[PDB]
RNA sequence: CGUCU
């Protein structure tokens, strides 16, 4: 049947010069030694990864598939939604968002200048009316950092970054940006996997799996999951857009978006030729992350009935997916999860790496992290989330002329600030360099780096600073990550966090703070670190 | 490029 893309046989070109690698990396040549090992993948790449994504999808629905996504629209139909003002969807562009063929940018969209609010007034009058024509859509290499893993290829290609004219985003989020807002959380409701904080899926897959007599888990995400989705896909997405309580002229823009944009549509590259004709999700649009997170819950869903797993606990996040269920005896459970994976094929969404049953929490894997353990200060079992360092590392060492890393190490020590891999060799390392370049109170990112204890307390709670014992999975993925990368093993790191606790002890004020707090497990002789008076009088919602 | 915390 449909081709996911079809190609003219013009070079997805760069939209800009690619960054290169200094013979010095100042930074980060404490950090890691093995810098040929970071990569960043160029547009040349681009041309490869487009032909892992073109294949010919063919879905064969069925009564379970049928079932679900009947209820589901039933869902849909609690829901109210409301267009948005022109005005209120220029507000939503983003800063640096890409300007517009039509000469204006990002910051003559927020600022309502005039040019910009009348070649939108016409777009969404084009989308009104005309319901047919295409709207012609730009293909963008993705740059992106990672560490070469031989194993499986040496370095991956590019993925591929698909987008209309700015006109056309501002419009999708007049028809769609307040769907965006509630359709998911209602139609998927505690499955739905955005809903939840770090601490809080611990909370969930914890208490899910407790629910069980037997528990048994597993962990599936589909391979190139926007070229698995077929143009019916979209379609019936859209069949549960409209299933809610839309002014009419919502309903007719989202009927011409699905049309005109969604379901495909030509492709040029940045320098301007046609470059292909896509059949799938174009991955870069409104609906992208809604869409593949509904269609996913459907399909999945359905493929539970299919397969019967049973008493299934769900937990979506995009195309990534995860099953807490009741065991069925082991060789029930492995043939079952083979019957999901029939169906989810026959569904057009094929996994990447087959599933497995797994009966140890720590052992699923979604989102690109996992649930580990660690000994508390009272000697509880304390459960956090952690992942394979392999690639934050790779990019604490990415250091070109215009990029400067020290983004990516704050943010990383704040997301994963439990895990003993930041807070031994993350943290150690960013305060290593602040007190040297002595910039240990500049604004990285909105953030100050003398209130990390405060912000760490204010999302993990205390015991960020007091968890010792780590589990035989995690050890053993830390230091197989730091040697892979050249980074000293952990024993090197205590010694480094020991001197850099002393700095901070000694430099006093919020300075001492940090090196008490966050360094408490370098020293031989632990001080009881008490809360802080900013567990509260820290603003818990500047990003959370 | 889009969504999100
Ligand atoms: O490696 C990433 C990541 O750790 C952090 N970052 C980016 N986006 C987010 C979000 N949504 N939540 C949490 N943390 C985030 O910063 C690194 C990305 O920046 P990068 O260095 O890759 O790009 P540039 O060098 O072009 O720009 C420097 C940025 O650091 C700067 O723009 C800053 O504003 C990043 N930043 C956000 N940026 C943004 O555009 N939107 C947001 O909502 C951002 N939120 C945050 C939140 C925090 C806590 C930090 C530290 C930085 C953020
Ligand atoms: N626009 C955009 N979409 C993304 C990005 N990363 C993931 N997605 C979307 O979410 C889906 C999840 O895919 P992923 O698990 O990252 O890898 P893939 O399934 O092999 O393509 C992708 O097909 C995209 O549609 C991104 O950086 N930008
Ligand atoms: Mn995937
Ligand atoms: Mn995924």
């Amino acid at each position: 049947s449909s081709m996911s893309y079809s190609w003219t046989g013009a070079l997805i070109t760069p939209c800009g010069p690619e960054e290169e690698k200094l013979p010095i990396n100042p930074l980060s040549n404490s950090l890691l030694r093995y810098h040929n090992k970071v990569y960043c993948t160029t547009s040349k790449s681009a041309s490869q990864r487009a032909k892992k994504v073109t294949f010919d999808r063919t879905q064969v629905l069925d009564a379970h598939y049928d079932s679900v996504l009947k209820d589901i629209k039933l869902a849909a139909s609690k829901v109210s939604a409301r267009l948005l003002t022109l005005q209120q969807a220029c507000q939503l562009t983003p800063p640096h968002s890409a300007r517009s063929k039509y000469g204006f940018g990002a910051k003559e969209v927020r600022s309502l200048s005039g040019r910009a609010v009348n070649h939108i007034k016409s777009v969404w009058k084009d989308l009104l009316e005309d319901p047919q024509t295409p709207i012609p859509t730009t293909i963008m290499a993705k740059n992106e950092v990672f560490c070469v893993d031989p194993a499986k290829g040496g370095k991956k290609p590019a993925r591929l970054i698909v987008y209309p004219d700015l006109g056309v985003r501002v419009c999708e989020k007049m028809a769609l940006y307040d769907i965006t807002q509630k359709l998911p959380q209602a139609v998927m409701g505690a499955s739905y996997g955005f809903q939840y904080s770090p601490a809080q899926r611990v909370e969930y897959l914890l208490k899910a799996w407790a629910e069980k007599k037997d528990p048994m888990g597993f962990s599936y995400d589909t391979r190139h999951f926007d070229s698995t989705v077929t143009e019916r896909d979209i379609r019936t997405e859209e069949s549960i857009y409209q299933a809610c309580s839309l002014p009419e002229e919502a309903r007719t823009a989202i009927h011409s978006l699905t049309e005109r944009l969604y379901v495909g549509g030509p492709m040029f590259n940045s320098k301007g030729q046609t470059c292909g004709y896509r059949r799938c999700r174009a991955s870069g649009v409104l609906t992208t992350s809604m869409g593949n997170t509904i269609t996913c819950y459907v399909k999945a869903l359905a493929a539970c009935k299919a397969a019967g797993i049973v008493a299934p606990t769900m937990l979506v996040c995009g195309d990534d997916l995860i099953v807490i269920s009741e065991s069925q005896g082991t060789e029930e459970d492995e043939r079952n999860l083979r019957a999901f994976t029939e169906a989810m094929t026959r569904y057009s969404a094929p996994p990447g790496d087959p599933p497995r049953p797994e009966y140890d929490l720590e052992l699923i894997t979604s989102c690109s992290s996992n649930v580990s353990v660690a000994l508390g200060p009272r000697g509880r079992r304390r459960y956090y989330l952690t992942r394979d360092p392999t690639t934050p590392l790779a990019r604490a060492a990415w250091e070109t002329v215009r990029h400067s890393p020290i983004n990516s190490w704050l943010g990383n020590i704040i997301q994963y600030a439990p895990t003993i891999w930041v807070r031994m060799v993350l943290m150690t390392h960013f305060f290593s360099i602040l007190m040297v370049q002595d910039t240990l109170d500049q604004n990285l990112g909105g953030v100050n780096p003398l209130d990390l204890p405060a912000i760490i307390e204010r999302l993990h709670g205390l015991d960020a600073f007091s968890m010792h014992t780590y589990s035989h999975h995690e050890l053993t993925r830390v230091a197989s990550a730091l040697r892979k990368l050249g980074a000293p093993p952990l024993r090197v790191w205590k010694s480094r966090a020991r001197a850099v606790r002393a700095s901070l002890i000694s430099r006093g004020g919020k300075a001492a703070v940090c090196g008490r707090y966050l360094f408490n497990w370098a020293v031989k002789t632990k001080l009881k670190l008490t809360p802080l008076p900013e567990a509260r009088l820290l603003d818990l919602s500047s990003w959370f």
